[PDB]
């Protein structure tokens, strides 16, 4: 996160880091044994760690629990990053509790306009590098699907949409991917790609969440 806030401890949670010996990528819980994240952040030998803010200490509400199943996308293109969106069902169920809780999937697609959480322990600095180990969070507005398209010429699908501003200084950014987006309750989006962090012109283009229900519901329902 770019231009963010440090959100407070368990404050966002549905954030879950995904651990390759390292935070690699976020995830949102939306259940006791499932976690969605973006299908560009897949790999093997992923942990999930639930009740983080510091990801470099143990504070004392951390579960750690290793993926049993990943499952990509059918239709995810790695070139486009078109469908970037993945499931990691968890080896043992997490326990529910005020600091891991499942986040809510949409019954409907938000509107540009309306005010959104992006949280992860992505890169702080547009220009540079600085990672921090306690969570940061960034209220954004969605962006109408006609400036995402300006921003982004022949780039942005109708499985995409930017949030954010356009003058820039506030962004998600590298080690942000597949963490949330909830808008009034609900995980509209999941951080996926952008040009630079927090550029002028170059908002933040997130997976389109509200498209995917049926699938993660259908896909839920038989693994
Ligand atoms: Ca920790
Ligand atoms: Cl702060
Ligand atoms: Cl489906």
């Amino acid at each position: 996160i770019v231009g963010g806030y440090t959100c407070g401890a368990n404050t966002v949670p549905y954030q879950v880091s995904l651990n390759s010996g390292y935070h690699f990528c976020g995830g949102s819980l939306i259940n006791s044994q499932w976690v969605v994240s973006a299908a560009h952040c897949y790999k093997s030998g992923i942990q999930v760690r639930l009740g983080e803010d510091n990801i470099n200490v143990v504070e004392g509400n951390e579960q750690f629990i290793s993926a049993s199943k990943s499952i990509v996308h059918p239709s995810y293109n790695s070139n486009t990053l078109n469908n970037d969106i993945m499931l990691i069902k968890l080896k043992s169920a997490a326990s529910l509790n005020s600091r891991v809780a499942s986040i809510s999937l949409p019954t409907s697609c938000a509107s540009a306009g309306t005010q959104c959480l992006i949280s992860g322990w992505g890169n702080t600095k547009s220009s540079g590098t600085s990672y921090p180990d306690v969570l940061k969070c960034l209220k954004a507005p969605i962006l109408s699907d006609s400036s995402c398209k300006s921003a982004y010429p022949g780039q942005i699908t109708s499985n995409m949409f930017c949030a954010g501003y356009l003058e820039g200084g506030k962004d998600s950014c590298q080690g942000d991917s597949g963490g949330p987006v909830v808008c009034s309750g609900k995980l509209q989006g999941i951080v996926s790609w952008g040009s630079g962090c927090a550029q002028k012109n170059k908002p933040g283009v997130y997976t389109k969440v509200c498209n995917y229900v049926s699938w993660i519901k259908q896909t839920i329902a038989s693994n």
